[PDB]
């Protein structure tokens, strides 16, 4: 007799209702990337995984608008890919700045103290962007080695102006790295153009793959950095020494890296380059004008108060005085099989998100959501 | 739309159909998909903190409780392909100056060492020829002499093929206040393990090998003593994402929930259930004959075409990955690529310190058949005759 039995619950077949997933994350999966779920698996090491790598190399390039070749695959979902940068970028002691206007500056400052940087923060109100010159006093206080800098601020529904960013901090010897988790493919980013030193986004927002998947960059400046180093990083399997070699990024060792992850994101990438960035972009505008014209006529507000820093594809709806915010959620939910999210870190209990990411960014899915929240607002409970 | 011009160009190779050839896999890992698991890779969506979602994380904590045939509450998955997972393991159970003994075999317990050096632990290796497993004395003489608070054992050392005697070890552990580490990675599913029996402490392994389970996660799990040496540490450990006093809660692994943010790598989940499904339905210890069946029919083979094996003791011989000596005057890549150009099965050569020495074949879960071994012998046969030799 064994100690622990085979688990009844196993017993029965797997089975996941179909919905329009309308929230901060994950966005449902393109054709493209649902046909490569079901396909075989091949040696890590084979000719033809080789090659999709590098045309997974080349179409992140493309994405981020870039031609650094430490440009890769790293597992992890979210915004875990902070701790690659983070660990490889940062030794004990060392000068940090974060841009802390939600939860991911502040979940940046977390992981540098752990590895025992001097963690120093700009904070700023949820809903509020930085500025040129108050990045330059930040700079200028604290002296900083990196700057980390949030693009797509997914827990206030912010975008973040990156233009003279780079070159500003260049001026004070930092280097900038840039999250683009919620933001890469949806609103515009060039990275060497923009002096962009370090960038990292995920599988599971635009690009619509599934999620445990992340994108990251480091150009050369970054490079000499991670080089330059007294002591190793913490982390082996997440050493860009290590990492950089497992890709062929300088001119190959042995690995397991996530195979079908690796069919989706390159499938996820070509949908992308054959749209082109532009297009993408253009579509992202498109269906994020068209819900708020839907949110304005059914007297939505926006946690947001300046237009010209709202996220086009995570937008924060601060929740309908009187109404119990997860009532409105499950409503959605129940009679309309559309997933839309609460808050997140400072805006938790505060408003709604709803994000149109990548496949899902049409006008018929944001008539879809406005016509599920219209209902909601006649029918739940109010004071 | 911005304030630039695009200047890289779309990639044209991204334009060609994703297509991949029909291979048989009996390198080290990955191992082909049965087809439940195939077909769960294409399955939808959902939201992360959904009831849906919920109850598969709630059936994955049961399913890996089965595998590893453990009661503790601390069992969840964690990201990462391989042995990645030792840094989770290490990252929480090792502070700046901890004592940590690893059973250097192999490339596990060197790269066991080289991440807790990287920590800051006072690291002691126990360094063995590849090929050999330690035994309860040697473990003893360790522990008496460097009173490590955790030993890093690898049970099934994939590098060399060998699999490493598991009874006895934990108790011995336990008399030296030292915690038990298992890196089951390529054993789990194949070999007997009885973790909660053995007096394994901590022991992780990942969806690739015997699990046969995209995309590539791992499974952990940590007993109460285990969690006391995590909790009463006098620093946070380095990885927030990998902390487990807060991946505990978000997993509901002690009743008081947080939902922390963390992670969900939902298809990832969906193989994992799907594999942890089909393992439960034929029963552990059918799972564990089949490995041995095939195995036994694989070594047979090997024996009657001249082939030898790099592990001496057949007792040792870890049934999921077989190493073989590299026959006197071949050349290994040519014996490889015959393999694959003229029968269409991938085998492997040797790593760390097998490299250059050994063939590695796998039979892992799905893949580990009488049919499958008889291919993979006429290719090895065939390869013997026609590789040119010295
Ligand atoms: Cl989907
Ligand atoms: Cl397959
Ligand atoms: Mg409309």
């Amino acid at each position: 007799q064994l100690l622990v039995p085979p688990p009844e619950a196993l017993s029965k077949p797997l089975s996941v209702p179909t919905r329009l997933l309308l929230g901060p994350g994950p966005s449902n999966l393109a054709p493209r990337v649902l046909a490569a779920g079901s396909l075989r698996m091949i040696g890590h090491m084979q000719k033809e995984m080789l090659q999709i790598m590098e045309e997974i190399k080349q179409g992140i390039q493309y994405v981020f608008q870039t031609r650094n070749p430490l440009t890769l695959v790293v597992s992890g979902s979210g915004h875990c890919a902070m701790e690659t940068a983070l660990f490889n970028l940062l030794e004990p002691g060392d000068s940090f700045l974060t841009g802390t206007n939600g939860i991911w500056g502040m979940r940046a400052a977390e992981i540098a103290d752990r590895i025992g940087a001097r963690v120093h923060q700009m904070i700023k109100k949820p809903g509020e962007h930085y500025t040129l010159q108050e990045v330059e006093e930040g700079l200028a206080q604290h002296k900083p080695v990196l700057l980390f800098l949030v693009h797509g601020e997914s827990s206030t529904g912010v975008v973040q102006p990156l233009d003279g960013f780079g070159e500003l901090c260049h001026r004070y010897q930092c280097l900038l790295l840039v999250d683009s988790v919620a933001s890469l493919g949806g609103v515009p980013i060039y990275m060497d153009q923009q002096g962009i030193d370090i960038m990292y986004s995920s599988s599971q927002k635009v690009l619509n793959a599934p999620p445990g998947i992340s994108l990251i960059s480091f150009n050369d400046k970054a490079k000499y950095k991670v080089y330059s180093r007294k002591t190793k990083p913490v982390s082996f399997y997440t050493d860009i020494t290590y990492l950089a070699k497992l890709w062929g990024c300088e001119g190959v060792i042995h690995h397991t890296t996530p195979v079908t992850s690796l069919y989706c994101l390159r499938e996820s990438l070509a949908l992308i380059a054959e749209q082109g960035l532009e297009n993408c972009w253009r579509r992202h505008r498109e269906a994020t004008a068209h819900l708020h014209k839907h949110l304005q006529e059914m007297g939505l507000k926006f946690f947001v108060k300046d237009p010209e820093i709202r996220l086009p594809t995570i937008t924060t709806v601060t929740v309908p005085a009187g109404y119990n915010w997860r009532d409105i959620v499950s409503y959605v939910l129940d009679h309309f099989s559309i997933e839309i999210s609460g808050g997140l870190g400072p805006t938790e209990e505060r408003v709604l998100r709803i994000g149109l990411l990548g496949y899902n960014a049409t006008t018929e899915n944001v008539d879809r959501v406005a016509e599920a929240l219209r209902e909601a607002l006649q029918h739940c409970p109010k004071n």
